[PDB]
């Protein structure tokens, strides 16, 4: 037996994030220093306005995604690294999840990084000391003890900081226009003077910003709320509603602070408003030094646990169910995390962002299938938590699954720019007749499976 009380089922008594919530959450969540990168680097290749069009694009395939890897775990309180049992063994899921809670883990040494950077310089501007790994420690720290408090504290932190968030950076477009004598659009046309890059691959480079969280939103929204007694078309306008909360929140927070990040490079040559906005105006006080910090640092919080640490969290305590607790694998998986020193990592983000996509494409795509089309929303709680059962496949690995992702991720490679959506795309059609073959071994449905609401 897998289950313990951290990995189990969300019962609908115990669900707390509604629509609204929701959007609270996504909005402060896009609100982080590596869109301003993204956007910016972009304008090398696009003037602004269409990388904010490559940014609402990624940011809609992203939404069409979400819509169908969310659906499981919000109406089955379900893990991601629980649900991705189903195709893949109940130990074979381990392979592209340890894939992804590797990504995960990489994300958040990142912002932990951008984040003591931040709280370096707030103290550096009074104290001159300037040691920054302390500071590293204490934030990777101090995530882990508000992380602790899941996602209570997440719903609470994000509520608070979005407006604020949302207003520090209507301001900031302000500053630099003013100060650069510029209107709104005269910088919309500004980028562009070194194109090569497709404009497909821009938005598949957005996407591929948030390809990790949209593939494991699980960890999020099986504490979405939910009615039981709702039906297909019910489910689905829930469905719905909650991927439309998040396309209210991630395209307008993005849009705003993908365009400052944008405006930075293509007005002063540099993607950090921290920069463009001190030269524009010829410096600033030490307070309004301190409070762009205040933001970075705010901005960071509002990311980072929610979408970095939380996953391989729940990977830990989820497959060493007796080894590792939710608050012990946030302590393991923050630790681990700083200790990929991921701040060395050669490169930019975009070609990286061009990796996820590519990488986890036909994970998303054999998830959407295994349970949507496969199995028709039809599935076993049970034995999810049971070491064997219809989910074991050969000796705890579905091997046949991890050859889909093989030959996808192959015929991926065949349209370089497009390589996730083909990569989704074949994964997801050819799991349909390797599953009609599995199945001609082992059962696709269970007994145990009338269950399923004892644990909720
Ligand atoms: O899956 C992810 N976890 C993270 O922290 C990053 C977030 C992230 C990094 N770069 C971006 C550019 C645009 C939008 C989102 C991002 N991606
Ligand atoms: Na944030």
């Amino acid at each position: 037996s897998l289950l313990n009380p951290s990995n189990a089922p969300t019962r609908y008594a115990e669900r707390s994030v509604g629509p609204f919530s929701l959007a609270a959450i996504w909005f402060a969540m896009a609100i982080q220093v590596a869109i301003f990168i993204a956007a910016g680097q972009m304008t090398s290749s696009f003037q602004v306005w269409q990388v904010i069009v490559a940014i609402a694009a990624g940011c809609t395939i992203a939404v069409i995604l979400l819509f169908f890897t969310q659906s499981a775990a919000i109406r089955w309180g379900i893990n991601f690294t629980v649900a991705a049992r189903m195709p893949f063994g109940i130990r074979g899921s381990l392979i592209p999840i340890t894939l992804k809670a590797l990504l995960s883990l990489f994300w958040f040494g990142f912002q932990t990084w951008l984040g003591a950077l931040a709280l370096d310089e707030i103290t550096r501007l009074l104290t001159g000391f300037t040691n920054l790994p302390l500071w590293i420690v204490i934030f990777g720290a101090i995530q882990v003890v508000t992380t602790f408090y899941g996602i209570t504290f997440i719903r609470w932190m994000n509520v608070f900081a979005s407006p604020v968030l949302l207003a520090m950076g209507v301001y900031m477009v302000y500053l630099m226009l003013d100060g650069a004598d510029v209107s709104l659009g005269e910088v919309m046309s500004m980028g562009g003077e070194n194109p090569g890059m497709p404009f497909s691959t821009a938005i598949m480079i957005f996407v591929g910003g948030w390809i990790a969280v949209v593939v494991s939103i699980h960890d999020i929204v099986k504490e979405c709320k939910v009615d039981p007694n709702a039906s297909r078309e019910g489910q689905t306008k829930a469905d719905a509603r909650y991927a439309t909360a998040q396309w209210l929140g991630m395209v307008p927070a993005s849009i705003i602070f993908g365009f400052i990040g944008a405006a930075s490079m293509v007005l002063v040559g540099e993607w950090n408003p921290v920069i463009a906005i001190t030269e524009v105006v010829g410096g600033v006080s030490i307070p309004m030094a301190i409070l762009f910090q205040v933001f970075v640092l705010l901005a960071t919080w509002s990311t980072n646990p929610a979408a970095n640490l939380l996953s391989p969290a729940y990977t830990l305590c989820s497959t060493f169910p007796r080894v590792f607790t939710f608050k012990t694998g946030v302590i393991v998986s923050a630790v681990v995390g700083l200790l990929m020193m991921p701040w060395q990592f050669a490169g930019v983000l975009n070609t990286f962002l061009n990796l996820l996509a590519s990488a986890l494409g036909p994970l998303a795509g054999i998830m959407i299938s295994d349970y949507f089309l496969v199995r028709r929303r039809r599935i076993s709680l049970h034995d999810l938590y049971r070491t064997k059962g219809i989910y074991t496949y050969w000796r705890g690995v579905n091997w046949v699954a991890l050859a889909v992702y093989a030959v996808a991720l192959a015929v991926s490679f065949l349209t370089p720019d497009l390589m996730f959506v083909t990569g989704l795309i074949a994964a997801l059609l050819l799991h349909i007749p390797a599953m009609r073959w599995v199945a001609k071994t082992f059962p696709l449905f269970s007994e145990a499976e009338s269950r399923n609401e004892d644990y909720l």
